[PDB]
């Protein structure tokens, strides 16, 4: 059927659906939704690791411990299934073959396949559905250096929240791992629950690429790898993930032939974030991995950036209040090195501010200075004391977020970029949600009827990343009023980024425009470390993560040298 965005999947009314700041929460409801299941558990990951704890600081032994959930299921009949991401045999990588072989010597009920094979694009959803009734939708797999609470803690000594390999730091240095030098990278995500029909949409998405993958595959087609059927449309199971509202929901997926066997590309996440950005009223708020867009029809396709540009454009035209919050990683992650690092910062750049195609060119050219009043470009860092010594890190936005008007979600595993967006490239998938219910709310002072799901993860966003966690909330109600944008939202990522400057002189910043002011730039005394009492009186000032994006980090630098595709 003809639906919505061209979805492969149909609007669910009245869905029961749940949101996720972090994996602290969702990794405790995914624990308790498998310890339920009678059936089947579909599970697919980018990366994997069997080892990793779902509920922290450990007690019960190993009771919840990933591959013990998983076999005692199995021991109890029931049937898991498993999709992994093949990884180049070039890559040091997800190491999917090794993790494959312990998973399926767990219990002969788990069954693991891997694709593609390279004798290319990733599969790059993050899924958990149990008894085709209750689905998980995110950004976050279940894979190493993932879990977080809102604390986003650098240290952990007694290794009480992140026991061996789950302490982890991607981020880039060597621009020329020991957990008492060095402080972990925090991850920052989102991620969702469905419950009902639309969890049978999403088990529709993986039963069509479990079966299009056995029959494509010699080492699959034997009767031990079961083929796939969906759980009738007329039919649930005795396990509701608690905190779940009801609200209009629609799945949405990136696919393709390659992919999942489809003869016609869906690129339904990018139809659908176009859609929200047009029809927003008030403010976006977007946190996500990546922020590459403004196309061009060469080398950027996606419509997003200049969705962005263009809504604010008729906000000034229309003497409308209207905001764009951005919040990305402040530098791109590995999991090639330092030239892999530099062309994402390109083309993060050439979407942000690098040139009159970018988003603030547009504006530029049409408000002048002006753009201020509609567009904050942010990351995300914090600090701490580790072995007696102030360290920084950046906090990595792994998250996959858009919200609108306090009444949409868009929450899913596609990044702003091509590869997640164009369908062909790799594959993807997200769930918008809609609000049915309303609260009370604020909209620039004036009475306004807000969605309870997306306020709600609205404000527990607000709450991290400004630090209102626990705290009186009345300055973060109103997302777009003159004074929370200029009080609270820019100012917050005004003082902590200078906050950070003078302390830690950290990469990145406004001031190292080439590769050679770097290397000098880090020699230079850092007064964390030459007056630690002073630095700490500063520290004392920090309010939440939120600092602002250094527009002219490498300014000079060609940050280009491999296909461009591959980075876009
Ligand atoms: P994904 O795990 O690369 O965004």
């Amino acid at each position: 059927k003809d639906h919505r965005f061209g979805s492969y999947a149909a609007i669910q009314e009245n869905a029961l659906a749940k949101w996720y700041v972090n994996a602290k929460g969702y990794f405790e409801d995914v624990a308790n939704a498998m310890e339920e299941a009678n059936e089947e558990i579909f599970i697919t990951d980018w990366w994997l690791s069997p080892e990793i704890f779902l509920k922290r600081p450990v007690v019960e032994g190993n009771r919840w411990r990933l591959d013990c959930i998983l076999k005692r299921k199995a021991q109890q009949g029931v049937r898991i299934f498993i999709m992994l991401y093949k990884e180049v045999e070039l890559a040091l990588g997800i190491n999917s073959e090794y993790t494959k072989r312990t998973l399926m010597r767990l219990h002969p009920n788990i069954k693991v396949m891997r694709h593609p094979d390279h004798v290319l694009w990733a599969h790059h959803e993050k899924l958990v559905i149990i008894d085709q009734s209750v689905a998980f939708v995110g950004g976050i797999d279940l894979a190493y250096g993932r879990w977080d609470d809102n604390e986003h803690r650098l240290t952990d000594v007694g290794s009480v929240f992140w026991h061996g390999k789950d302490y982890c730091n991607f981020v880039f240095k060597d621009w020329v791992i020991d957990r008492y030098s060095t402080p972990r990278m925090p991850w920052h995500d989102i991620a969702s629950a469905v419950h009902g029909k639309a969890a049978r949409d999403v088990a529709r998405h993986f039963i069509q690429r479990w079966n299009f993958t056995k029959i494509m595959k010699s080492k699959y087609r034997s009767l031990s790898y079961p083929f796939l059927l969906p759980k009738s449309q007329t039919t649930e199971l005795r396990y509701q993930v608690p905190g779940s509202v009801h609200a209009n929901v629609q799945l949405l997926r990136s696919a393709a032939d390659w992919s999942a066997g489809i003869k016609y590309h869906e690129e339904s996440i990018h139809a659908a974030y176009v859609h929200v950005i047009e029809n927003s009223r008030h403010y976006i708020y977007i946190e996500n991995q990546f922020f590459i867009s403004c196309a061009d029809d060469k080398v950027v396709f996606n419509k997003i950036g200049d969705a962005i540009a263009q809504r604010i454009l008729k906000a000034h035209r229309e003497n409308q209040k209207y905001r764009v919050y951005v919040v990305i990683p402040l530098l791109p992650g590995f999991e090639g090195g330092g030239n892999a690092l530099q062309a994402i910062m390109h083309f993060n750049y050439r979407t942000m501010c690098r040139g009159e195609n970018s988003i603030l060119g547009q504006l530029k050219a049409e408000l002048g200075n002006q753009w201020i009043n509609y567009i904050s470009f942010c990351g995300l860092r914090t600090h701490a004391e580790l072995e007696g010594n102030l360290v920084t890190e950046l906090i990595y936005v792994h998250s996959k977020l858009l919200i609108a008007d306090d009444n949409t979600v868009i929450i899913g595993s596609a990044n702003i970029n091509d590869r997640s967006m164009l369908g062909k490239r790799d594959s993807e998938m997200a769930v918008i949600v809609q609000d049915t219910e309303t609260v009370p709310s604020v909209m620039d002072g004036k009475e306004y009827q807000a969605g309870r799901f997306a306020r709600g993860l609205r404000l527990q966003c607000f709450r991290v990343v400004l630090g209102y966690l626990d705290d009186p909330s009345e300055d973060i109600q109103d997302p777009v009023s003159d004074k929370f944008f200029k009080e609270v939202w820019v100012s917050t990522a005004a003082r902590n980024a200078t906050i950070y400057d003078k302390v830690f002189r950290c990469l990145p910043n406004d001031e190292v425009h080439n590769l050679i002011q770097l290397r000098d730039f880090i020699n230079k005394p850092v007064l964390a470390k030459e007056d630690p009492i002073r630095a700490e009186e500063e520290l004392k000032k920090i309010r939440g993560f939120l600092v602002q994006f250094p527009f002219y980090f490498l300014s000079e630098e060609s940050l280009l040298p491999v296909p461009m595709e591959v980075w876009t």
